C-alpha cells in the first residue's frame, strides 16, 4: 500500500518519479505525490519527447512559440525549463524541510554536448540560471568529458545528476572529480553544504544487454550485483579519511540513484529492481508504472547491502565467461547517447 513509500524513507532510500509533463505538474498531481512519499524528479529527452507528444498542455505553448523567432532547440528549452521550474515550485517545501537534501528536479543537457567538457559546463551553468530554483540538478551524461564538467559546475556550487554510469570503475572517477572539486571551494571559503550530486546507475539495460546469452543461474542477475558492488564501492570511499576531511567541513556525500529500474523482461517480477536495491544514503527513480506496482506489492527492506558475497562471486563469473563489464557500460553509454540525441531530433522536429 502507499504507506510503502514512508517505509522505504526509513530505511534511507527516496523513491523519486523518472517522469515529468506539463499536465503532471498543473493538474496538481506531483504535489499530491510530494505529501505520498514521492521525493522528487527526473527528465531525460526521451521523457521529454513523449511528454511532448502526448500531453495536450504543450498545444497552445508550442503555437505561441511558433510566433517567436526561435531555434527549435530554444522551443524545447523554454518548454521544458518551464517545466522544471514548476516541478521546482512543488517539490520546494520538500526540499527546504530536509535542508536541501531531498525535492530535486532534474533537467539533462543537449545530448551533443556530451564529449564537449566546456560546452556542457555553459549549457549547465546556462540552464541553473534560466530554472532559478535551488532544488534543480543538471543532468549530465558521465563521459569523461562529463566528469571534467562535473567537477567545474561542483566548484561554481551547481548540484548535479551524473548519468548514464554502468561502470563501477568511472562512478570512481566521478566521485574523485566531486571531491577535486568541493575541495577548490573550501580552499576558497566557499559554502558546500547546499551542494547535492547524485551518480544514477542504470540497472535494466544491464541485464537487457547480457541475459540471452548467459547461463541459468546468471539469468536477471547481473545489474544487481554490479549495483550491490558499486554501493559497497561507495561506502568505501566516502568513509575513507580523505573524504570525512570533508565532510567534517559540510561536504554532502554524493549518493547513488538507480535507474532504469523498470523491469523490462516479462519472466521477472515488475517490482524487482525496487525491491533489490534498497540501502540507505539512495535514490530511486521510478516510471509511473513500477511506482504503481511497488506501492501495490512491493517489498520495504534492507536488501541493497544482503549477500554481498554471493554478488561478487556472480561477478567473478561473469568475467569467466568473458563478458568484460567494463566494455559493456562503455557500449551501453554509447548507446544510450545515440538513443537520447535519437529522441531529442524526434522531438525537435515538430517544433520548426
Amino acid at each position: 500500500g502507499m504507506t510503502i513509500l514512508s517505509d522505504v524513507k526509513a530505511l534511507g532510500q527516496q523513491i523519486w518519479l523518472d517522469n515529468l509533463s506539463r499536465s503532471l505538474v498543473q493538474s496538481g498531481e506531483l504535489a499530491q505525490m510530494l505529501k505520498q512519499g514521492v521525493c522528487g524528479v527526473t527528465s531525460n529527452p526521451a521523457i521529454f519527447q513523449k511528454a511532448f507528444a502526448g500531453d495536450a498542455l504543450y498545444a497552445d505553448e508550442v503555437a505561441a512559440l511558433k510566433r517567436q523567432n526561435l531555434s527549435p532547440k530554444q522551443r524545447y528549452e523554454t518548454m521544458a525549463v518551464a517545466d522544471v521550474r514548476a516541478a521546482c515550485d512543488v517539490c520546494l517545501a520538500e526540499h527546504e524541510s530536509t535542508g536541501g537534501k531531498t525535492g530535486f528536479v532534474s533537467l539533462e543537457v543537449s545530448p551533443e554536448l556530451a564529449k564537449d567538457a566546456q560546452g556542457t559546463v555553459e549549457e549547465a551553468r546556462r540552464l541553473h540560471a534560466a530554472i532559478a530554483r535551488k532544488n534543480a540538478m543538471i543532468k549530465v551524461p558521465a563521459t569523461d568529458a562529463g566528469i571534467d564538467a562535473l567537477e567545474t559546475l561542483v566548484s561554481d556550487g551547481i548540484s548535479v545528476n551524473l548519468t548514464l554510469l554502468f561502470s563501477r570503475a568511472q562512478t570512481l572517477k566521478a566521485y574523485a572529480a566531486y571531491a577535486r572539486g568541493i575541495a577548490k571551494r573550501l580552499a576558497a571559503g566557499q559554502s558546500v553544504a547546499h551542494i547535492q550530486v547524485v551518480a544514477s546507475f542504470f540497472i535494466s539495460r544491464v541485464d537487457s544487454a547480457l541475459d540471452a546469452t548467459l547461463p541459468d543461474r546468471l539469468k536477471g542477475k547481473t545489474a544487481i550485483a554490479l549495483a550491490k558492488a558499486a554501493y559497497q564501492d561507495w561506502e568505501q570511499y566516502f568513509t575513507a579519511p580523505e573524504f570525512a576531511a570533508l565532510e567534517a567541513q559540510g561536504a554532502n556525500r554524493v549518493q547513488l540513484l538507480w535507474a532504469s529500474t523498470g523491469v523490462k523482461n516479462p519472466a521477472y517480477p515488475d517490482t524487482l529492481y525496487v525491491d533489490s536495491l534498497i540501502g540507505v544514503h539512495t535514490v530511486n527513480t521510478v516510471p509511473d508504472a513500477t511506482l504503481k506496482a511497488f506501492i501495490d506489492h512491493g517489498t520495504a527492506k534492507a536488501t541493497l547491502t544482503e549477500s554481498a558475497d554471493e554478488a561478487r562471486a556472480r561477478l567473478a563469473e561473469i568475467a569467466a565467461l568473458g563478458i568484460d563489464v567494463e566494455t559493456l557500460a562503455a557500449r551501453l553509454q554509447e548507446d544510450g547517447l545515440k538513443q537520447f540525441e535519437e529522441a531529442f531530433e524526434k522531438l525537435l522536429a515538430p517544433l520548426v
